[PDB]
């Protein structure tokens, strides 16, 4: 999948936009291995996600719209638990501005296919 400007790698890891996950997290949290710390990160994706130009949030704009308080270490910490749990699909990306290198888009997965 193709990334238009003015988003680059810089900016993060990406999350694609779900109205739908709004639902989806509240029933996450039945799932053995779904924190508080994560339910947190997959809540402001949802917030931030409400104001989105593009159907994406960065984890540059989870970051500024904590000021600071989550950081990018601790976002990649809580991803790799959620990606572990398999509340997140994993989508090789490209940007029209830059390498993509280690960057990756994130999906939410529907929760009756976690349960299978």
């Amino acid at each position: 999948r193709l990334i238009k400007l003015p988003r680059t790698h810089k900016d993060g890891h990406l999350f694609e936009v779900s109205e739908a996950a709004i639902d989806w997290i509240e029933q996450y949290q039945h799932f053995k291995g779904v924190t508080k710390s994560i339910v947190e990160l997959m809540n402001l994706i949802s917030l931030r996600g409400l104001r989105s130009r593009d159907g994406l949030v960065s984890t540059t704009e989870l970051i500024d719209a904590t000021d600071g308080q989550l950081t990018r270490a601790a976002i990649q910490q809580r991803l790799r638990a959620a990606v572990a749990v398999g509340l997140f699909k994993q989508i090789p990306v490209r940007f029209e501005e830059g390498l993509a290198g280690k960057t990756m888009l994130h999906r939410f997965i529907n929760p009756n296919q976690l349960i299978s």
